[PDB]
């Protein structure tokens, strides 16, 4: 038996509402982020052309066992195009119910779902596709052939999801640093029971997700306040997830019954997603589902003024565990103040007061590793480093505010919290390597302030 999660909110825009997504974000998240998912309708007209050759799309398919509480890799032989991915896929579902597709009921697959992932005799696997757009397979919305009306009508929408990241209240938008996750979408390709399991975004970012055309999409959320609830949870039941991990490519995740996280007291929300509409989830908002049948839906991650403080506390959270980071939130911050007089005022009114913070954390740091006996200093230019030269040896940290780094060990450096994690040779031997000087600092946030008070 199972007993279906209540529904999450769903929003109709006007056409009015709907043309600036931030704005609508902003305005509907009193009510979102108690729920961690919501869903949003846009205007009827608003539709997007679609269209693509089946037989010149193709991709490489990953393989999934479908079984509750076994540990998944979230990043990973043969080739399909859409056309033979889609042969397949309409085969599996009608030959494993015995009905034609589009007579299968939702609630059927859904209870059905979840009786085939907890039970050990059944063996049942599948396929998917999951990429950023490529020239073998582009984005399903617009892009700069000779285009026609139509599609260049949707070329600069604000939820065309190429444009989000890019527009001038996303944050993300001006990281000089190319992270290929975090400012271009994914395109995933479905089939009847191929799912997504239980997890949050990089650095707990907002996400958006626009199922372009086929059967729908079911999601379950928790919002953003019950994340440490579901982990604990999911530690008691799946200890093995939840062992230190090697890199970013070694991250474990699993499926897991939204029942079992209502029975501890963790609140969960559903949806069905049709072709059509949006999914948008919240920062640190857990979320997980499966697809219905074969379908195609496109989705990007994005960062907006509201998620400034929960970025810094997700670096800090990141610590604690020895994760990687995706980037550097400080060297985002000093790049936007190097930036203040191109920057939206609300953006740099937000970015002043996340940076009043770091300059204070800086200054404290550094006092208490000079009483540590360090006292040689010299200017660094951190983001010359690749990533994976600059993280902190005991955290795995991403440096770029200070670090320290001793002659006896080249090349390796620790960050202000783990002066006694780089090598055996006493702290005079060390030397503090920083971006900026307290009094660079001072007058980048005087700028800051400046095109704020405007
Ligand atoms: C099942 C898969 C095709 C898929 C995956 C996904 C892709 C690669 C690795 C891990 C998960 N994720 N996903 C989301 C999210 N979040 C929304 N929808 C989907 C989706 O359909
Ligand atoms: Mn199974
Ligand atoms: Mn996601
Ligand atoms: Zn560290
Ligand atoms: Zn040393």
């Amino acid at each position: 038996m199972f007993l279906p999660p209540p529904e999450c909110p769903v929003f109709e825009p006007s056409w009015e509402e709907f043309a600036d997504p931030f704005a609508f974000i902003h305005k509907i998240r009193p009510i979102a982020e108690q729920t961690g998912i919501c869903k949003v309708r846009p205007p009827p007209d608003w539709q997007p052309p679609f269209a693509c050759d089946v037989d010149k799309l193709h991709f490489t398919p990953r393989i999934q066992r479908l079984n509750e509480l076994e540990a998944q890799t979230r990043v990973k032989a043969r080739d399909y195009t859409l056309r033979t991915f889609g042969e397949m896929a309409d085969a599996f579902k009608s030959d494993y119910f015995n009905m034609p597709v589009h007579m299968v009921p939702t609630e059927l697959v859904e209870k059905e779902f979840w009786r085939l992932v907890s039970t050990i005799e059944e063996d049942v696997t599948v396929e998917y596709g999951a990429d950023i757009a490529s020239k073998e397979f582009g984005s399903g919305f617009p892009v700069r052939i000779k285009l026609s009306p139509e599609e260049e009508e949707y070329l600069d929408s604000g939820w065309n999801l190429n444009n989000m990241p890019v527009m001038e209240q996303s944050v993300l938008a001006h990281i000089t640093a190319d992270i290929c996750g975090m400012k271009l979408p994914w395109l995933y390709v479905g089939m009847c029971f191929s799912s997504f399991c239980w997890h949050i975004e990089d650095h707990w970012s907002y996400s958006i997700n626009y199922l372009h055309w086929g059967e729908p999409k079911t999601w379950y959320g928790v919002p953003g306040y019950a994340a440490e609830q579901l982990e604990n949870v999911m530690k008691k039941l799946a200890p093995e997830l939840f062992v230190s991990q090697p890199d970013l490519l070694h991250q474990l995740v699993t499926i897991m019954n939204p029942n079992t996280l209502m029975t501890h007291e963790v609140p969960v929300y559903r949806t069905n997603q049709c072709a059509g509409e949006f999914v948008i989830t919240f920062p640190r908002a857990y979320h997980s589902g499966f697809n219905q049948g074969f379908n195609f839906a496109e989705a990007v991650n994005f960062c907006t003024v509201d998620w400034l403080p929960l970025g810094r506390q997700c670096v800090e959270h990141y610590r604690l565990l020895h994760r990687y980071c995706v980037f550097s939130h400080d060297e985002m911050i000093c790049k936007m103040a190097s930036k203040a007089d191109v920057l939206d005022v609300v953006v740099a009114s937000t970015v002043q007061k996340d940076m009043a913070i770091m300059i204070e954390d800086e200054k404290a740091l550094r006092e208490t590793v000079r009483k540590l006996g360090v006292i040689d200093s010299e200017r660094m230019d951190f983001e010359l480093l690749p990533d994976d030269e600059r993280q902190c040896v005991k955290c795995k940290t991403t440096c770029f505010m200070s670090a320290i780094s001793c002659s006896c060990k080249p090349g390796l450096l620790v960050c202000l919290h783990h002066v006694k994690e780089l090598c055996s040779c006493p702290p005079y031997k060390y030397k503090l390597r920083y971006r900026y000087t307290l009094d660079d600092l001072y007058p980048m946030m005087n700028a800051l302030k400046l095109r704020a008070e405007s």
